[PDB]
């Protein structure tokens, strides 16, 4: 037997959720951006505590009955550049909480290498990762910058 951990991806568009999985999972950083259609299917097998665990991501754009049907783990992003999706946080871990419940979730400040541009101070992202009571990353997909340490937390959280 093989244990397998559901994990969904959930922010506004253009946050960065499909390259993330992509990064995660094929290891590659899509440039173009085009809308997900669907729901996409990845996975990756990760040894945690020494047993091998599959994560299964599901992604789609940011269908939501099925998409949240099982969910057992949730990363929730905004983008470094995007005050919007920054604003929108916490109705999107409100309407995950009422969709599945509470399930082990981590708060992901994506497109950290454009801080050049940034519209979220590193105080406000903090205490919002305070109050929502969850494990705060800053990520770069395109550099391939703490990616690895989300979803592993995230498996960690569930295995235990
Ligand atoms: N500079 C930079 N660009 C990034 C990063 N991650 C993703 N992007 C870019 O952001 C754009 C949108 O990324 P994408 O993964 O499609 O976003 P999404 O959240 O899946 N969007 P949707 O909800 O519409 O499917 C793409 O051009 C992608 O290359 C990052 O860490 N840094
Ligand atoms: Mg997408």
């Amino acid at each position: 037997s093989e244990v397998a951990i559901k994990m969904v991806v959930v922010g506004n568009g253009a946050v960065g959720k499909s390259s993330m999985i992509q990064r995660y999972c094929k290891g590659i950083f899509t440039k173009d951006y085009k809308k997900t259609i669907g729901v996409d299917f990845l996975e990756r097998q990760i040894q945690v505590n020494d047993e091998d665990v599959r994560l299964m991501l599901w992604d789609t754009a940011g269908i939501t009955k099925a998409y949240y049907r099982g969910a057992q783990a949730c990363v929730l992003v905004f983008s470094t550049t995007d005050r919007e999706s920054f604003e929108a946080v916490s109705s999107w871990r409100e309407k995950v909480v009422a969709e599945v419940g509470d399930i082990p979730t981590v708060l992901v400040q994506n497109k950290i290498d454009l801080l050049d541009d940034s519209c979220i101070k590193n105080e406000e992202a903090e205490a919002l990762a305070k109050r929502l009571k969850l494990r705060f990353y800053r990520t770069s997909v395109k550099e391939d910058l703490n990616v690895n340490e989300v979803f592993k937390y995230l498996a960690e959280k569930y295995l235990q």
